[PDB]
């Protein structure tokens, strides 16, 4: 019933009790484990609710006390009178940190207690959502040093459209299906770059156009918006060393805010939600520039090193990826941005399992996701047993608007 | 769409569904609350629907399902199991079951492979100086100068009450972990319990940190007798880097036969205690865990200062660069002297045709992702793209307690 997870590095042992705190189920069977497959194929409300004020009240000391009573029966009143009911900001602050603090494939939890959080739930149209979003990017970015944050839209509601944000992040590089079938730009946004073309975007012609954001209220086409030039910071790559690297013009974004994602609290659903905090430097230098299906640029950057491009054997792959990831670390580290290494991401990730098993008996984490996608071995986070459970308030994937 | 686990690749974008697992008959660690996919060990009625699920897939496995052969087998198996309680394999039965366990076993990358198993058949076997001349036998024919075949030797199965045939060592070729007074492990730690096993039976311990332990060897209902292998029969590789010639000054080596022994084969519900198979190394086991573990020989910080890295701080990736470079030198040295390796990139790739091979066969492979993918450069194989199921398969390898 309760796992005994394992550091194979330590020798250490503990045992996740958390888990049973566990109300939705997941992929596995007892027959098989589907772990590594990335999407999952009134009285209910009202349970979830009462749960999720219940874990509100005990986070600041003071269950059973009267405010705790007397809000139980605000919201058993407003769900049975109008189906449904609303949660009070700090209650949506609590909520926030505490999806973060459960999301299993994040492995920056050790910073879920210092969140921005932004009550954008009086929004009426995608021009206020424009604005909000404007100000979560200007405040997140704020001159490079990073600060995370949260914009909670507009809550989901009975027989109305979710308010949405068709970009899968704040910022995002264009990609351009040309002739020969190949791609332009970053071929994970092929699909999106063409529906804002197909809503009126005059679409460039390079590598890292940024998109614009296509944001849609309520049972509403969706409307394009241009993000202000400065408002995205950009940094240019280049290597510590190799002075050539700089002439391959590569170049990301600072602010990884994600923005398809849905936030379940309390039983309610936010369905515009977008968070940022900051980027792990594998995310860009490993998965976005090296990913057969992104970029791809491992190849270039290894007959530029003069490598055998021959054979496997030579490990051109590896020697590029690393030089690659140290160009982001770098210049990122120049250009005064927030950035971390897998390296002291994941040593950061044990000190959170820690506290976490101190303070709740445990704490959900997908190994595969954890693990990063270079050096996995080489970081302890790899020697560490883990348990994948799903605990609510949580951060889910949602169907795209289209 | 299809009511079986649905799979898809990442990469390539394709689709596939799992319809090979509704085969598995033995439960996994997980549940629909809890996921323990990351966890390296998870804790005669019967022992007929095993064998007779054997032989059914025997048959099949030869095209002649409901013949004569096939339905007078399985008369005979229950025969057996009825007036003895067990039964035997026939020598073609247990290559089948040999190879079938193989082709199962999820944590295994090298299942492409899988049919080209030679299976050494030594179940008759009676003495642990007999044991140590067939794995000797196992040893000459699988190394067979550098050019690695992969081999299983089988030896007596479990009987009611009579003692397990029992190889105490974890593989037939380990180096020594000699525990020291200020705390440390000259050698590999990860062998500190079977050297002071060894020592406690008669052993005379040396002292470097590539001594190759001697094979402890148990026969049934008897204390283990210490053998200690031929030097000439353990073929090593000196290791060198091809650009970094101080490298070949750190005295590092490694075997070049990978050699499981401790593994339990289960194979119609009889249990081969002792079943010893072996293949050849991928680059990474050798060059990242082995030499690059924390707990291992930890030589990631060494290497890492000859080549003039600021071990300061994480951010210069030099335990990243130190890797790669071990890791090159371990191929580079295999190849050198000419004994068989296989790299990370090769290894993955022919693993993603395996599956594909696999999903025209059997409908499907179960695989334990989080073992697939390499201890290094991970997304960069393609295996990292492709999404995995995991379940047991009969035959199979098992993990088994250990005989002290
Ligand atoms: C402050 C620094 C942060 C870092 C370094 C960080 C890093 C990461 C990384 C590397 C991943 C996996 C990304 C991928 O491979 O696609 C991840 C996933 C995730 N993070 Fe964080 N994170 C941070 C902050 C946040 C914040 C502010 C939130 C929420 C309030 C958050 C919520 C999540 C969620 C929900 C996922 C899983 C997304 C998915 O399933 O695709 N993270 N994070
Ligand atoms: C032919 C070349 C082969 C290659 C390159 C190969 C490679 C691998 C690798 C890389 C591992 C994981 C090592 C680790 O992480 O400790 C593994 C595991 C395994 N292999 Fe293979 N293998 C081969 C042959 C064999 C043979 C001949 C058998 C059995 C007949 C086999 C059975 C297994 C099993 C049972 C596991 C999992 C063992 C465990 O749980 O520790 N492999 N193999
Ligand atoms: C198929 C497999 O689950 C998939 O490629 C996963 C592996 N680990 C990952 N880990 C992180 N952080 N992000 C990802 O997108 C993935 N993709
Ligand atoms: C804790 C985690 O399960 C453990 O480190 C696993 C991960 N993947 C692995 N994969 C292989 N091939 N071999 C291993 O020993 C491991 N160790
Ligand atoms: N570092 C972060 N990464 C998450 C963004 C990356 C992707 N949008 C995650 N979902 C899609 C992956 N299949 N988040 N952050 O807040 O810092
Ligand atoms: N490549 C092979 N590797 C076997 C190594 C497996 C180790 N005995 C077990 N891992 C250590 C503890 N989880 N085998 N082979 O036959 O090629
Ligand atoms: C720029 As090319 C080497
Ligand atoms: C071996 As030192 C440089
Ligand atoms: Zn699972």
């Amino acid at each position: 019933k309760f796992p005994r997870v394992k550091n194979w590095e330590l020798g250490s042992i503990t045992y996740d009790t958390l888990c049973a705190q566990s109300q939705q189920d997941g992929p596995c069977t007892p027959r098989r484990c589907l772990g590594s497959l990335v999407l999952p194929r009134a009285e209910q409300l009202l349970s979830q609710a009462r749960d999720f004020i219940n874990q509100y009240y005990s986070s600041i000391k003071r269950s059973g006390s009267q405010a705790h009573e007397e809000r139980l029966q605000e919201v058993e009143a407003e769900v049975a009178s109008t189906g449904t009911y609303h949660l009070r900001e700090s209650e949506l602050v609590f909520g926030a940190k505490q999806a973060w603090r459960n999301a299993p494939r994040c492995v920056g939890r050790i910073q879920w207690g210092k969140l921005q959080v932004f009550d954008a739930r009086d929004c009426s149209s995608a021009q206020e959502m424009f604005t909000y979003i404007c100000n979560h990017i200007k405040y997140a970015t704020n001159r490079g040093n990073l600060r995370s944050a949260i914009t909670v839209f507009p809550q989901r509601a009975p027989g109305r459209g979710d308010f949405r944000i068709w970009n899968s992040q704040l910022v995002r590089y264009a990609g351009y299906r040309q002739q020969d079938g190949s791609v332009r730009g970053d071929p994970a946004n092929v699909e999106i770059t063409e529906l804002c073309i197909q809503h009126g975007w005059t679409p460039g012609n390079g590598r890292f156009d940024v998109l614009p954001l296509l944001l849609q209220a309520p049972d509403e086409a969706p409307e394009l918006f241009v993000l202000p030039p400065e408002l995205v910071l950009e940094v240019p790559l280049e290597h510590p060393t190799l002075e050539w690297f700089a002439a391959l013009g590569l170049r990301w974004y600072a602010l990884p805010a994600v923005s398809n994602m849905l936030l379940e609290i309390g039983g309610l659903e936010f369905s515009a939600a977008p968070f940022s905090g900051w980027y792990m430097s594998t995310e860009i230098g490993t998965r976005n520039l090296c990913d057969p299906h992104r970029y791809n640029i491992l190849e270039d950057v290894a007959v530029c090193m003069d490598l055998d491009t021959r054979t496997t054997s030579s490990l051109w792959k590896d020697k590029a990826a690393v030089e690659i990831n140290l160009a982001v670390l770098h210049s990122f580290q120049l250009a005064k941005v927030t950035i971390v290494d897998h390296h002291a991401a994941t040593v950061s990730f044990m000190k959170h399992l820690d506290n976490e098993q101190k303070a709740r008996g445990g704490c959900p984490a997908d190994w595969a996701w954890i693990v990063p996608p270079i050096s996995g071995s080489l970081t302890p986070v790899f020697h560490q047993e883990m348990v994948n459970y799903i605990l609510s308030p949580a951060f889910r994937y949602q169907p795209d608007p289209w």
